[PDB]
């Protein structure tokens, strides 16, 4: 009835009610929780009818605003019916446990399947991709947005895990066996539990699943992006190391501990032992099996896996290092059993490596001289080579990985998958999460441009009738501020080519450049017992603060070249692959990265997936309302609906549409292609304002098309 509506509630956003009476441009109404309110006229939002409960696309829902769109995906998250389509793009809600949506007679019954013929799910935006591949002969996109822990890498590896299965109807397995195995393999090294996320993704990737021009699954490639190299030797209270160390440690394979001249307690490496060891939610004993097996899967050899456990383990041993100050500021090491351990690990001899840490040299034309270094300065630098070692032998993996994946199958198009960092907010924010968020930014933006930008300049170029919607979806203003001339990436990368440069005159740079002047850039919110930041920044999903100690030296990635070229030299021929082509900045290494994924993805079909965190305790089926309304408002959701209704989501050229329906009504054309679709549209028995006829395309409102399909269907049986 006219009595079921929405009115908005201080806790839970919105809440149903039953209008009681109507007064004075006021409505009285008792809320469904028993509370007896009074509210004006504009506040109270209309309830859809029950036909419309649970909908699977809420573009086709009578009444479209933000409570209509929370209780439908909160009604089918309560049914467990995690996937939602809004309008051309899904929404999934995390579950926070295994359903039974996804094996493979889940995955064969989707094969081939019309989006509206199946119920929503992250096998069809697969095969939807698939089925445009082939059509339209171009390269797809699945770009997978949302906050850390919300589902991307789930979703990722379901994505994967239809084509592997869809196809199985140079290692170990077969290539569907081994594209399965990659992401065990690339967690163990690249994953670790934050606050947000057990297994958090520590590293942005994408992954092209190639198609020969048939559509068989030909191969598959990733490239990843920036690995937190700093998380290898440092740990916030409530984080962990990447998962590998906690796995070889659980003593489930005693000939590793031995193999790594290690003990089974995490507490003994000061390398990964800052922040947590133990994850409720994680078996390290039965991860490593999993790790383990993946290399075997992926055809790593016997040598290839032990020298990346053996270099696991050297990492382990360097922070265990001991430096104290030479008696007369001067280092020299403090024991020599740690680095003793290491150097016969990574094939290196001690003493040269304790004496290339304490004394590295500087070039003098053709003669050196040796460099002093106090403590400070020997364990930072022992710090920078644990993790240039780990984060080579990551990228290692990914290239050894990659070649396995290579087949001798020709290639014509992919589907790619992008599985990004997802936006976080730590006590402690540091230049990672400026490059995290920004990234999260970034690809928010890439939505708009698509939905809001192009969509509007199709009509417009098309000769369709159209007055241009701002939907208030343009972040320019915030990645302007970030990545143009001046901003703040240009400003840490000039502060880096200059020698007296410090974090504060970094700091200085950014507030006479940007406070007061750029809209987005703010000074911080300094709480008690919190620690302390410099400036904040106004991103999509929130204001963060941002500590700016240490990030001229994270931008530059200073190494001692005198231990690297022992790592040249080293009798372990991996440790010498991974330095062997040593001779940019990481934030213009970072904009690279970023401006070319982004060109490259507009060269492709997008597909969006809203993967939206339910609550901040990881709990299945509890919505938090403000949490999952602010992920749906910074999201563009409900704008991203609007234009499906208010636009015009389908469009055929009129060659494409004559051919497919003359069957439709053939006496209508027995003449050009356009005159031709004008005739068979007008003889057909449908409504005449459901379609607008563009320059080269005949444009339809949602719904006509589909009835156009059922049409067709009918006519061919
Ligand atoms: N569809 C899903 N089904 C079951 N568990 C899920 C699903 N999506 C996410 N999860 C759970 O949420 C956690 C965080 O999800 P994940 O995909 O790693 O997030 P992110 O977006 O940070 O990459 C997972 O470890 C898993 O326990
Ligand atoms: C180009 C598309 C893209 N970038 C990413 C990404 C970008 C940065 C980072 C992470 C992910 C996850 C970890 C974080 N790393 C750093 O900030 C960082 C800082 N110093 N180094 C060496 C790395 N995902 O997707
Ligand atoms: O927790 V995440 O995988 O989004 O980084
Ligand atoms: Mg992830």
């Amino acid at each position: 009835l006219k009595k079921d509506v929405f009115v908005p509630d201080d806790k839970e956003e919105f809440v149903k009610a039953t209008i009681l009476s109507r007064e004075g441009g006021k409505v009285t109404a008792e809320t469904e929780h028993g509370k007896t309110v009074t509210v004006k006229e504009d506040q109270v939002l209309q309830q859809n009818p029950p036909k419309f409960d649970k909908i699977e696309d809420m573009a086709m829902l009578t009444f479209l605003h933000e409570p209509a769109v929370l209780y439908n995906l909160k009604e089918r998250y309560a049914s467990w019916m995690i996937y939602t389509y809004s309008g051309l793009f899904c929404v999934t809600i995390n579950p926070y446990k295994w359903l039974p949506v996804y094996n493979a007679e889940v995955v064969a019954a989707y094969r081939g399947k019309k989006r509206s013929e199946a119920p929503p799910h992250i096998f069809s935006i697969s095969d939807n991709a698939y089925q445009y591949m082939l059509t339209d002969r171009e390269n797809q996109s699945i770009l997978i947005t949302g906050e850390s822990g919300a589902g991307k890498t789930v979703n990722t590896k379901r994505v994967i895990q239809y084509f592997a299965v869809i196809a199985a109807i140079t290692g170990k397995g077969t290539l569907e066996d081994q594209i399965i195995q990659a992401n065990p393999a690339l967690e163990a090294f690249g994953n670790a539990k934050t606050v947000r996320n057990d297994n958090s993704s520590r590293f942005g990737k994408f992954i092209r699943i190639h198609f020969g021009a048939t559509g068989k699954l030909a191969s598959a490639d990733i490239e990843t992006y920036l690995l937190e190299k700093s998380r290898v030797i440092f740990q916030l209270k409530a984080e962990r190391d990447y998962h590998i160390f906690y796995q070889i440690l659980s003593n489930k394979k005693p000939e590793l501990l031995d193999m790594l001249l290690i003990t089974n307690n995490p507490y003994d490496y000061a390398f990964i032992s800052q922040g947590e060891t133990t994850v409720a939610s994680i078996d390290d004993a039965e991860e490593l099996m999993a790790t383990d097996n993946a290399f075997d899967v992926l055809g790593f050899t016997t040598e290839e896996k032990n020298s990346m456990y053996k270099l696991t383990g050297a990492i382990m041993h360097f922070g265990n290092m001991k430096f104290k100050l030479k008696q007369r500021e001067q280092a020299e090491p403090d024991g020599t059993e740690e680095a003793d351990k290491s150097a016969y690990l990574m094939g290196l001899n001690s003493a040269d490596l304790l004496k290339g840490l304490c004394h590295p040299r500087v070039k003098v034309g053709n003669e050196y001289v040796t460099k002093g270094q106090n403590v400070q300065q020997v364990v930072y630098a022992k710090g920078a080579l644990a993790k240039a070692v780990y984060e080579r032998m990551f990228n290692w993996m990914v290239t050894r990985i990659n070649a396995t994946l290579e087949t001798k199958q020709p290639r014509q198009y992919f589907i790619g998958v992008l599985d990004i960092a997802g936006f976080e907010i730590f006590d402690f924010n540091s230049f990672e999460q400026l490059c995290i968020n920004f990234t999260n930014e970034k690809l928010q933006q890439f939505f708009n441009h698509h939905m809001f930008v192009l969509e509007q300049e199709e009509y417009k170029k098309e000769g369709i009738e159209w007055e241009f919607i701002d939907f208030g979806m343009d972040l320019q203003a915030c990645i302007d501020l970030i990545e143009k001339p001046m901003g703040i990436m240009s400003i840490l990368e000039e502060e880096c080519m200059f020698p007296k440069a410090t974090d504060m005159t970094f700091k200085a740079k950014l507030f006479d450049n940007h406070l007061g002047k750029s809209s987005n850039f703010q000074k911080p919110r300094n709480i008690k017992g919190k620690p302390e930041a410099h400036f904040s920044l106004i991103h999509y999903a929130g204001t963060v603060d941002y500590n700016i100690i240490g990030w001229l030296q994270k931008n530059k990635d200073p190494l001692n070249e005198t231990v690297v070229d022992l790592y040249k030299k080293s009798s372990l021929k991996m440790l010498s692959s991974l330095f062997a082509n040593y001779a940019q900045t990481v934030s213009a290494l970072h904009r690279e990265n970023l401006n070319k994924l982004m060109t490259n993805l507009r060269s492709t079909h997008p597909h969006f997936v809203r993967c939206i965190i339910p609550n901040e305790t990881k709990s299945p089926g509890v919505i938090d309302n403000p949490l999952v309304m602010h992920q749906l408002r910074c999201n563009g959701v409900l704008e991203g609906i609007r234009i499906c209704r208010k636009g015009f989501p389908n469009r055929i050229l009129y060659g494409d549409f004559r051919q497919r329906y003359r069957i439709l009504n053939p006496a209508a054309i027995p003449i050009d292609s356009r005159k031709g679709a004008e005739k068979l549209l007008g003889s057909l028995d449908i409504d005449h304002n459901q379609y607008k006829f563009g320059h080269t395309k005949v444009f339809f409102k949602a719904g006509l098309l589909g009835l156009l399909e059922e049409m067709r269907d009918e006519r061919l049986s």
